[PDB]
RNA sequence: UGAGGAUUACCCA
RNA sequence: AUGAGGAUUACCCAUG
RNA sequence: UGAGGAUUACCCA
RNA sequence: AUGAGGAUUACCCAUG
C-alpha cells in the first residue's frame, strides 16, 4: 500500500470537486489540505496510537470553511465565524480484525449517508425532531 | 417531517443489515438502537447544542458491538465480547448557510468513501503511510 | 417518528372515551395530560433510567380524577373531588431481547384482563376472597 | 364464590398460553404460581389495605422469569436466567363507587393497550421519543 | 392532533412569507426556524410547564432578523445590532378550561391586531403619547 | 394624533366585545382597563425604555380575570375568581429601520394566528407535540 | 414520600 | 474552553 | 428494599 | 444583564 495520497473530500459531480492533498506528516500525523490559503482551506489530519493496553485510537480532524460571501484569498475575522471544526475519535479493541474493521467503517458511511437522520439535521441547520 | 426515523446503519447488501430504530429522546439525547437485548444492541446518539453565543456543536456517538454468548454461573446470557466507539463533535459557527452545511455534510461522506485514505487505513489496522 | 403521541386512556366505546396528550418531556419524564381544566384532568407519566449495571426501569403514573365543582364564598370553580393514584415500577435486565419484551407486555394485559382476579376485585371494591 | 383461581397470564393463542394458578393466602396477601419448577414460574400476588383512613391501596406484583438450565459440575439444574419485576400500588379513597372503580380499572388496561406509547416503549426495549 | 407543524409567521399576502418549520424539540422546548443561517434566521420556541400548584406557563420566545441592508448568509457583526428578541410568558390558572383559554388567546389577538396602540407604537420605533 | 387611544381587546364579534380604554400614564407606564369596576377589569399595561445604549425594550403586560362574585362577611362583592397572566418583553436593537419593526409587529401576528401551533396548543390544554 | 436499590411482600433516605 | 488525554463511553482526567 | 404514607416524579424507615 | 426562575403580577428570587 502507501495510503497516504490525494483524494476527493467534496464531490461535486466532477465539476468544482474540492480535491485535498498531503502536505505535512510531521510526528506520524498525516495532514492534506486543498489548494487554498490556511485560512480558507479544507484540512485533514489522521493519527493512530494505542490508547491503552486493549484499544486502538485514531484521531482524525476536518476544518471545512465557510464559502458563502467568502472573499478568495482574503483576511476573513474572526477566523471563529468562518470555519467549522470535525473532531473525530474512533477507539477499536486490539481484538478486532480486518473484517471486524471493516464493517466499522460500514457503519461509518451508513451513519453519514445521504437522506438519513444526522447528515440531514446538519445540512438544514437543525436538531432532531 | 420529524427526522427522527430509523435508517440502516451498516448496508450489508438487504442482507443482514443493521438497521437502527428511535429509542429515546429523554434529556435531549436522540438515541437509535438495533433490534437486540440492549447488552448487544448497537446504538447512536446525537445531541447539538449553541456550545457559545456563535457557535452550535452536535455531539455523535455510535457503538459497535462484538456480539457473543456468555457462560456465567452455569447460564448463557447474550453479550457483547467487546465494543468498537466513534465519537464525534462538530462545531458550525452561526453564520453558516444552509448550503454552507451541505459542504460538511458531503466533507464528512467524502473523508469516508470506500478506497479514499482514512477509511483503507482502518479497515486494514493500518495508520497513514 | 414519536410514541409521544396522544392516546385513549379511557375506551367508552367511541364516545365518552378520554384522550391524554403530550404535554412536557422535561428531565427524562415525558407527561401526557387530558383537556379542559388542569385541575380536573387526568395525567400519566413515564421515564426509564438505568437502574443499575444489568438493569433498566420504567416509572409509570397514572391519575384518575373525581370529577367535581367546588363552591366556596359563592365562587365556583371546577376541581377534583379527589384522585386515584397509580404507580408501577418495570424491572428489565438488558439481558432482555425484544421477543422477551413483548412477553413482559402480554403479561401486564393478561394481568388485567376483563374478567381476571385482580381487575375483578379492584372493579368492585373488593380484594381476593 | 372466589376471585381466588386460576387465570391466564400471558394469552399466546390457545397454546403456550401461561396460566398461574392460586397457591398460597397468608397474611392477606394472595399469591399464584405457573406449573412446573418453582424455579422457572412465573408468580402473581396481590393485597389491600386501608393505606390511611380515606384510603385503600392495592400492592400488585408480577415475576416473569427467562427461563434456562444452569449447568455446574455437570449437574443441571432448571433455573430462572434472570427475571423482571412488576410492581404496582393503586390508591383508591373510599368515596370510589363501583362506577369509579370501573373507570379506574379501563385506565389501566388503557394504558397497557397495543400500540399505546407505554406498552410500545416496553416492548421494543424503548423509552418515550 | 400533532400541532408541531410549519406555519406562516410573517404573512406578505403569498409573495415573500416567512415560513418557519420544526427544527428541534430537544427536552419538549418545540423549536422552529426559518430556512437561514441561524445568526439569520427567524426563530421560534415554545415549552410549558407547571409554575407551580395553580398555575402553568408558556414560555414563547421569537428571534426577528434587522433585514435592512443584511448581507444574505454573511458574518454581521455584532450579533446584538442585528436581531430583536421577543420572550412571552403566559401564566394560566389551573381552573381554565378550553373555553377560557380560547378567550386568552383573543385577548393576545387583539392586543396584536393592526391599527391598535401597542403594535402601532412598535411598528413606527415609538411609545405611547 | 396620539396612539393612546381605546381598542377592542377581545373581539366577540360585535357582541360582548371586550373594549379597553386609557387610564393612567403615572410613572411613563401606559395602562389601559375595561369599564369594570377595578377588581374585575381587564388590564393593559405597556411601557418602553432603552435598555442598554443600543436597545429599547418593550414591556407589555395583560391581565384576563375570571369574574365572580363573592359573599364576604354575608355581603356579595364584585371579584375575579382567578387571573390569566400574559407578560412579554420586546428588545429592539436602536439600528432597526421602521420597516424592520414592522416585520417585528407581523411576526407577531403571524404567530398568534388561529389555526397556528401556539395559538392551538394554548386552547386546547395541550402542549406541542 | 422518593423517575430511591434490590437476590423482589426486602432493603435505603 | 483546549488536549493525536483515558474509558467500562451522554463518563473521567488535566490545563485554562 | 419496604402488602411504608402521601396533597403523588414527594415525603419516611 | 441572564433564567423553559416564582408571583398574590410595574413585584420577588438567583446568578453575573
Amino acid at each position: 500500500a502507501s495510503n497516504f495520497t490525494q483524494f476527493v473530500l467534496v464531490d461535486n459531480g466532477g465539476t468544482g470537486d474540492v480535491t485535498v492533498a498531503p502536505s505535512n506528516f510531521a510526528n506520524g500525523v498525516a495532514e492534506w489540505i486543498s489548494s487554498n490559503s490556511r485560512s480558507q482551506a479544507y484540512k485533514v489530519t489522521c493519527s493512530v496510537r494505542q490508547s491503552s493496553a486493549q484499544n486502538r485510537k485514531y484521531t482524525i480532524k476536518v476544518e471545512v470553511p465557510k464559502v458563502a460571501t467568502q472573499t478568495v484569498g482574503g483576511v476573513e475575522l474572526p477566523v471563529a465565524a468562518w470555519r467549522s471544526y470535525l473532531n473525530m475519535e474512533l477507539t477499536i479493541p486490539i481484538f478486532a480484525t480486518n473484517s471486524d474493521c471493516e464493517l466499522i467503517v460500514k457503519a461509518m458511511q451508513g451513519l453519514l449517508k445521504d437522506g438519513n437522520p444526522i447528515p440531514s439535521a446538519i445540512a438544514a441547520n437543525s436538531g432532531i425532531y
